[PDB]
């Protein structure tokens, strides 16, 4: 892999972070300036004009949930049979949406309600589908994207108010036992891939391009 | 199935238009107002709160992206290998992205509305357009993926009249595109579903909006 964006979180974070989970390892290139955009664009690099860009396998893959369902199936993280897969994407949908709230968020001139949202809608679901079924994991006793895309989602939520999760018991073993899963682990060492939250100019090297 | 949602097009046109374009019959039940959607949430029916919700296989589906999924690979839409799936997803997206944008224009305010679809215009004529005029050309062949009917062949289309019934010529300038309308909707389940009484649903106007105010 060969990650193309800006040196930020966005709309690749949750690459990098299916990436680090699958343990493999990955290059970046990072969007820095107007010019280097422009030259992807009219070298045939990105499809609708529009990054991510993950260099993979060969192609030039460039449309955000396109990449997510070829890496996580790929990398076996999507089920054995369409029922569970169905589950996984259902999950990791909401989560999705959850997340770029906040990572759109930086751009306006919305926290408080994302709050809302996670604390009544999005973690109360998590936190009985991992009580209905006790298990260990969301989907069928193994590790599957959609885990990936709950803690992400909720160290993410984290960020902006920590206690927040207290009041689901299960979700906060989840964490646990997730973030201890070796490749995770490793990626959230201090070292690593990576990134911040979205601060000043991240979203002015993102408005300039 | 048993699809749930607005009569209006919205997130489950898409869905209609696949489910269609399999050859599968299937049943409504329409969102009318505000006590309905309290229901279906508080039955636990509506997973994180929201619709489309679409009753399959014994399942209750409800976040839109993840039923596409499962229907376009259930009745084999999607391709045979991952480079292929890749492709159809990856195109998939595109349109997607268009087809929201028309989509999502009614609810704003009226500078906004001219403003979003005379650029919804110019993306098409000049950003999604262009681009799948051209994967025609290159490989010629009359479908989009690996010479057979994929589930992005049924989404082009569908943002092609989207696309034209904002503005008709549009497409002009694309030849193999326009070709591409003729002989996909001359395939016999687009064709159906196509014909005047059916279950496909009408652009956006004022009630719809209206009613999806008022959930």
């Amino acid at each position: 892999p060969k990650l193309y964006y800006f040196n930020g979180r966005g709309r690749m974070e949750s690459i990098r972070w299916l990436l680090a989970a699958a343990g493999v390892e990955f290059e970046e290139e990072f969007l820095e300036t107007r010019e280097q955009y422009e030259k992807m664009q009219k070298d045939g690099h990105l499809l609708f004009g529009q990054v991510p860009l993950v260099e993979i396998d060969g192609m030039m893959l460039t449309q955000t949930r396109a990449i997510l369902s070829y890496l996580a199936a790929k990398y076996n993280l999507y089920g054995k049979d369409l029922k569970e897969r169905v589950r996984i994407d259902m999950y990791a949908d909401g989560t999705q949406d959850l997340m770029m709230m906040i990572a759109v968020a930086p751009f306006k001139t919305s926290y408080d309600l994302i709050l809302s949202r996670a604390k009544t809608r999005y973690f109360p679901v998590f936190e009985k589908i991992l009580k209905d079924h006790g298990e260990a994991f969301l989907v069928g006793n193994q590790l599957s994207w959609a885990d990936i895309q709950l803690l992400e989602a909720i160290l993410m939520v984290e960020e902006l108010s920590a206690p927040v999760l207290s009041d689901f018991p299960l979700l906060q073993a989840f964490k646990t036992r997730i973030s201890n899963i070796p490749t995770i682990k490793k990626f959230l060492q201090p070292g690593s891939q990576r990134k911040p939250p979205p601060d000043g100019p991240y979203v002015e090297v993102v408005r300039i391009v």
